[PDB]
Protein backbone atom coordinates (compact mmCIF):
# COMPACT_ATOMS: atom_id res chain seq x y z
CA UNK A 1 0.00 0.00 0.00
CA UNK A 2 0.49 3.98 0.13
CA UNK A 3 -0.67 6.72 -0.73
CA UNK A 4 -1.73 8.07 -4.46
CA UNK A 5 -0.59 11.54 -5.54
CA UNK A 6 -1.03 13.64 -8.93
CA UNK A 7 1.22 15.93 -10.29
CA UNK A 8 -0.19 19.02 -11.09
CA UNK A 9 -1.92 18.56 -8.38
CA UNK A 10 -6.12 18.91 -8.16
CA UNK A 11 -6.07 21.72 -6.77
CA UNK A 12 -3.38 23.58 -9.24
CA UNK A 13 -5.45 22.01 -11.87
CA UNK A 14 -9.10 23.19 -10.45
CA UNK A 15 -7.40 26.38 -10.26
CA UNK A 16 -6.57 26.41 -14.12
CA UNK A 17 -8.87 28.49 -16.35
CA UNK A 18 -10.55 26.89 -19.16
CA UNK A 19 -8.35 26.89 -21.53
CA UNK A 20 -5.32 25.22 -19.06
CA UNK A 21 -7.76 22.39 -17.67
CA UNK A 22 -8.14 21.23 -21.50
CA UNK A 23 -4.43 20.47 -22.06
CA UNK A 24 -2.69 19.90 -18.79
CA UNK A 25 1.00 19.37 -19.72
CA UNK A 26 3.25 16.31 -17.39
CA UNK A 27 0.26 15.49 -15.84
CA UNK A 28 1.45 12.39 -13.32
CA UNK A 29 -0.32 9.99 -11.60
CA UNK A 30 1.65 8.02 -9.24
CA UNK A 31 0.93 6.17 -5.85
CA UNK A 32 3.98 5.39 -3.37
CA UNK A 33 5.79 1.58 -3.14
CA UNK A 34 4.37 1.72 -6.47
CA UNK A 35 5.65 3.94 -9.39
CA UNK A 36 3.69 6.00 -11.91
CA UNK A 37 1.86 7.07 -14.74
CA UNK A 38 3.60 10.18 -16.81
CA UNK A 39 1.01 10.63 -19.36
CA UNK A 40 3.63 12.39 -22.56
CA UNK A 41 0.81 14.81 -24.57
CA UNK A 42 -1.60 17.34 -22.80
CA UNK A 43 -4.68 15.53 -21.60
CA UNK A 44 -8.07 17.67 -21.38
CA UNK A 45 -9.25 17.03 -17.58
CA UNK A 46 -11.95 19.33 -17.93
CA UNK A 47 -14.74 16.28 -17.25
CA UNK A 48 -12.69 14.60 -14.92
CA UNK A 49 -14.07 14.19 -11.27
CA UNK A 50 -10.50 14.90 -9.69
CA UNK A 51 -11.52 13.74 -6.27
CA UNK A 52 -12.79 10.50 -7.75
CA UNK A 53 -9.47 9.27 -9.64
CA UNK A 54 -7.63 7.54 -7.52
CA UNK A 55 -8.47 3.90 -7.19
CA UNK A 56 -11.31 4.43 -9.52
CA UNK A 57 -10.06 5.80 -13.05
CA UNK A 58 -6.12 5.17 -12.10
CA UNK A 59 -5.50 2.02 -10.10
CA UNK A 60 -1.96 1.70 -9.15
CA UNK A 61 -1.27 -2.00 -7.43
CA UNK A 62 2.52 -3.64 -7.12
CA UNK A 63 3.52 -4.35 -10.75
CA UNK A 64 -0.24 -2.90 -11.78
CA UNK A 65 -0.97 0.11 -13.69
CA UNK A 66 -4.78 0.32 -15.26
CA UNK A 67 -6.49 3.15 -16.82
CA UNK A 68 -10.25 2.99 -17.18
CA UNK A 69 -11.28 -0.43 -15.45
CA UNK A 70 -14.68 -0.29 -16.54
CA UNK A 71 -14.71 -1.36 -20.22
CA UNK A 72 -18.21 0.75 -21.20
CA UNK A 73 -16.80 3.46 -19.60
CA UNK A 74 -13.36 4.16 -21.28
CA UNK A 75 -13.30 6.82 -24.43
CA UNK A 76 -11.63 6.42 -27.52
CA UNK A 77 -7.44 6.39 -28.17
CA UNK A 78 -6.77 9.87 -27.57
CA UNK A 79 -9.27 11.20 -25.59
CA UNK A 80 -9.19 11.64 -21.92
CA UNK A 81 -6.51 9.67 -20.28
CA UNK A 82 -6.74 6.89 -22.89
CA UNK A 83 -3.70 8.48 -24.64
CA UNK A 84 0.53 7.85 -24.48
CA UNK A 85 2.13 7.03 -21.11
CA UNK A 86 5.18 6.26 -19.69
CA UNK A 87 4.83 3.99 -16.90
CA UNK A 88 7.62 2.84 -14.18
CA UNK A 89 6.82 0.45 -11.82
CA UNK A 90 8.74 -0.88 -8.83
CA UNK A 91 9.17 -4.49 -8.14
CA UNK A 92 9.85 -5.48 -11.41
CA UNK A 93 13.16 -7.62 -10.50
CA UNK A 94 13.65 -11.19 -12.25
CA UNK A 95 11.61 -13.91 -11.58
CA UNK A 96 14.58 -15.17 -8.44
CA UNK A 97 13.90 -11.55 -6.65
CA UNK A 98 16.43 -8.52 -6.30
CA UNK A 99 19.74 -11.12 -5.20
CA UNK A 100 19.49 -12.06 -9.45
CA UNK A 101 22.80 -10.55 -11.19
CA UNK A 102 25.22 -11.67 -13.83
CA UNK A 103 23.95 -13.31 -17.03
CA UNK A 104 20.50 -13.76 -15.71
CA UNK A 105 19.94 -10.40 -14.64
CA UNK A 106 20.66 -9.49 -18.46
CA UNK A 107 18.15 -12.07 -19.89
CA UNK A 108 16.13 -10.90 -17.29
CA UNK A 109 15.86 -7.03 -18.84
CA UNK A 110 16.43 -8.26 -22.45
CA UNK A 111 12.76 -10.04 -21.67
CA UNK A 112 11.46 -6.79 -20.30
CA UNK A 113 12.31 -5.54 -23.66
CA UNK A 114 9.84 -8.04 -25.17
CA UNK A 115 6.84 -7.58 -23.59
CA UNK A 116 4.06 -7.44 -25.90
CA UNK A 117 2.38 -3.76 -26.05
CA UNK A 118 5.01 -2.14 -24.75
CA UNK A 119 7.79 -0.19 -25.71
CA UNK A 120 10.77 -0.55 -23.11
CA UNK A 121 12.43 2.22 -21.60
CA UNK A 122 14.76 1.36 -18.87
CA UNK A 123 15.42 -1.14 -16.30
CA UNK A 124 17.48 0.14 -13.35
CA UNK A 125 19.22 -2.98 -11.45
CA UNK A 126 19.56 -1.79 -7.98
CA UNK A 127 15.79 -0.25 -7.81
CA UNK A 128 13.86 -3.23 -9.60
CA UNK A 129 11.74 -0.63 -11.52
CA UNK A 130 10.85 -1.13 -14.75
CA UNK A 131 10.13 1.94 -17.37
CA UNK A 132 8.39 1.40 -20.62
CA UNK A 133 5.43 3.80 -22.40
CA UNK A 134 2.29 3.02 -23.61
CA UNK A 135 0.40 4.83 -26.67
CA UNK A 136 -3.14 4.21 -25.05
CA UNK A 137 -4.61 1.78 -22.74
CA UNK A 138 -6.81 0.00 -25.19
Amino acid sequence: SGAYWMSPTADDIRAMNRMQRQRVVGFTVGRENVGSVQFKVPVDLSNINLDDLFGTIVILEPRSATVYPNAAKKPPMGKGLNVPALISLEHSWPRGGPTIKGRRLERHIERLKSIPDTTFESYDPETGVWAFSVEHFA
